[PDB]
């Protein structure tokens, strides 16, 4: 019953102890109660570095992490993003 091997496999690395560390600084990401991202919401906290972004960009850049057709950027998704890189050396 291996279907969603995308986000089962980060699961399984991602214990609930490492799971928590990241929860403080999700809802952060989000700033709408703490549910399911999107593409403007997460435009915000990625100006904070120091640049101009654009909406029509945005679209583009979750386009790479969002091979699934939500749109959203869910708990259930943000995982399986930084678990690619964590495998071997990325
Ligand atoms: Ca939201
Ligand atoms: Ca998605």
């Amino acid at each position: 019953a291996s279907m969603t091997d995308q986000q089962a496999e980060a699961r399984a690395f991602l214990s609930e102890e490492m799971i928590a560390e990241f929860k403080a600084a999700f809802d952060m990401f989000d700033a709408d109660g703490g549910g399911d991202i999107s593409t403007k919401e997460l435009g915000t906290v990625m100006r904070m570095l120091g640049q101009n972004p654009t909406k029509e960009e945005l679209d583009a850049i979750i386009e790479e992490v969002d091979e699934d057709g939500s749109g959203t950027i869910d708990f259930e998704e943000f995982l399986v993003m930084m678990v690619r890189q964590m495998k071997e050396d990325a």
